[PDB]
Parts: C-alpha cells; sequence; structure tokens
C-alpha cells in the first residue's frame, strides 16, 4: 500500500499514514532517465505540523504544501532538513515563502552554502559531535556521525516509534550503493551502529528513498555500504 515511484507523477506528491500523527511524504524526480522517490517525514506537533525535508524542489514542495493543506488541514510551522542535498533543501524557499520556519544543523547549513544549495533559516545547535541528539517537539534529532553525508540526521517519533533515517538508510530493494560523493563510508557502519544503539525500540524504519521497513534496514544499509566500501579495481 506504500506509494512507489511508478505511482506518482513528477509534480506530485503523495502522503501515507505511518501511525498516529506520523505521516511520510513522497515526491519523484528525474535524474539521468531514470526517476527516482524519495521520502520527507511529517509529525503532528499539537495543533501544528512539523515536516522533516523538503519534497525535493520547489516544485514538489509546492505540492507538498498543497497536498498537506488537502489531506491533514493543520498549518506546516516548522521544517527540518536532515542533509544539505536537494532532496532535503530543495524546496526552502518554498517553505519559507509559506510561512514555515526552516531549520537545519549548522553543519548542513554550512555545506549547503558551499554547495550553492538553498538555506534553511534556523540553525539547530547541539547536533555537531557524533552521538548528539536534541529534542525538536515531538521528535528527537540524532547526529549518529558522517555516513551518507557529513552532517546526515536522523529523526525519531517516540510517540509512533518510527525512525526516520534519511538518506543515511537504504531501503531493501537498493542492493548497491546509491550516491555517496559526499558520503564518509569509512564511518557510515558506526554511524549506523549508534542509530541501532539509540533506537532498538523502533517499530518503522522510514528510508530517505523507496520502502519503509523495520530495523533489518540498517544492517541491510551497513551490507550494501561495506560492499561497495570493497569494490574492487
Ligand atoms: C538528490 C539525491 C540526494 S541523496 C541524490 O543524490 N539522488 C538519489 C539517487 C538519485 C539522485 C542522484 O543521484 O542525483
Ligand atoms: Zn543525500
Ligand atoms: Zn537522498
Ligand atoms: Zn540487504
Amino acid at each position: 500500500e506504500y506509494p512507489t515511484v511508478s505511482e506518482i507523477p513528477v509534480g506530485e506528491v503523495r502522503l501515507y499514514q505511518i501511525a498516529d500523527g506520523v505521516w511520510s511524504h513522497i515526491a519523484t524526480q528525474s535524474f539521468d532517465g531514470a526517476v527516482y522517490p524519495s521520502n520527507g517525514l511529517i509529525v503532528r506537533d499539537g495543533d501544528e505540523l512539523l515536516l522533516i525535508d523538503t519534497a525535493w524542489g520547489a516544485k514538489n514542495t509546492a505540492a507538498l504544501l498543497a497536498e498537506i493543506e488537502k489531506q491533514i488541514g493543520l498549518p506546516v510551522t516548522r521544517a527540518v532538513s536532515t542533509h544539505f542535498h536537494d532532496d532535503r533543501v530543495g524546496g526552502v524557499d518554498v517553505l519559507r515563502a509559506a510561512g514555515v520556519a526552516t531549520y537545519a544543523s549548522p553543519s548542513t547549513r554550512r555545506l549547503a552554502e558551499v554547495e550553492g544549495n538553498e538555506i534553511p533559516t534556523h540553525s539547530l545547535e547541539g547536533l555537531s559531535s557524533s552521538g548528539d541528539a536534541v529534542r525538536f517537539g515531538p521528535v528527537e534529532l540524532f547526529y549518529p556521525g558522517a555516513a551518507h553525508s557529513t552532517d546526515n540526521l536522523v529523526v525519531y517519533v517516540p510517540s509512533a516509534s518510527v525512525l526516520y533515517g534519511g538518506c543515511a538508510i537504504y531501503e531493501l530493494s537498493r542492493t548497491s550503493a546509491g550516491n555517496v560523493a559526499d558520503a564518509d563510508l569509512a564511518e557510515w557502519p558506526t554511524s549506523i551502529e549508534r542509530i541501532q544503539q539509540r533506537y532498538p525500540e523502533a517499530q518503522f524504519v522510514i528510508p530517505g528513498h523507496g520502502l519503509p521497513g523495520g530495523l533489518d534496514l540498517l544492517k541491510h544499509t551497513t551490507n550494501v555500504v561495506k560492499a561497495h566500501t570493497n569494490r574492487s579495481v
């Protein structure tokens, strides 16, 4: 029942209810002739919504806000981008123009600036050291260490036992490394273990791209990352 890339035309966004007060949002983008899905999260924050990640671009993110307005009907007041890439910050300007307070760690903001990407307005303190966690309303933000990127954050919704891994966690169907241009391959397995150690009770694990699963996604990602690490030249 989870929306797949073939079921979402580019420019459209689907919402998927994971648990009470927790949705993922699913959008698509074309890249090199293939179409990829991308996930973010929406978490009910009292009578407001906390958004995790843009929908990968300005058009998709406008569609995301319209879909939230139609389906949930609560204001998006804050958004957190979990790393500096365009599937996470692309659309920040759309969110900002709609009155959403946009947040990212100083690490993400610095890297987004270097990359020429959109830059969330607010800085999330307290996440600069591997293993750092901070509360952000109905979620915990966790910096597990460098993995898919040096700044990647994961997001845990304690009320729903939902772990949003972002692009540091691969879906099961991905059996070879994705975009690792900004990755810390040497640290990625250790960073994943930090996620496992902090959230062993997680019941739903949402990858940055593709189908949700359980904590099995963590060891799966480690296996794929290690296989890529050992690629023979
Ligand atoms: C824009 C995102 C950032 S994780 C990205 O690098 N991806 C995911 C796979 C396809 C696309 C790319 O390779 O550009
Ligand atoms: Zn990325
Ligand atoms: Zn990604
Ligand atoms: Zn696997």
